């Protein structure tokens, strides 16, 4: 199933689940998923599988 990715606003430091990288950035650093709590940058979002 797709994912529901919404942007998010990481308080602790937090890393990509796609590619590992630090989600860098005070605000806004990425996308978390509202289903299943996957946390991707924006642009690691069309590389995520489907399978929410
Ligand atoms: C030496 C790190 C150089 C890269 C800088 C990345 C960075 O500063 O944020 C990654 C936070 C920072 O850790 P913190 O110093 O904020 O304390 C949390 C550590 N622990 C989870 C064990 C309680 O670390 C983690 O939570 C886990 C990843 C640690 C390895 C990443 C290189
Ligand atoms: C805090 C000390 C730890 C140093 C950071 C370690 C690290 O993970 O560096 C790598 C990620 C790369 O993230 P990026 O935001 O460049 O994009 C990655 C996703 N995609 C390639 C698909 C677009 O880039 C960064 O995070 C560095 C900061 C980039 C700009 C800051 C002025
Ligand atoms: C005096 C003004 C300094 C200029 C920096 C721009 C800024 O205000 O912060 C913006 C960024 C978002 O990243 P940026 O908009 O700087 O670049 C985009 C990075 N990426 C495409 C990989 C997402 O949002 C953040 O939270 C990071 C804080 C600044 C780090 C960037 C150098
Ligand atoms: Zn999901
Ligand atoms: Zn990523």
């Amino acid at each position: 199933m797709p994912h529901r990715f919404k942007v998010y606003n990481y308080m602790s430091p937090t890393f990509c689940d796609h590619c590992g990288s630090l989600l860098w950035g005070l605000v806004k650093q990425g996308l978390k998923c509202e289903d299943c709590g996957m946390n991707v940058h924006h642009k690691c979002r069309e590389k995520v599988a489907n399978l929410c």
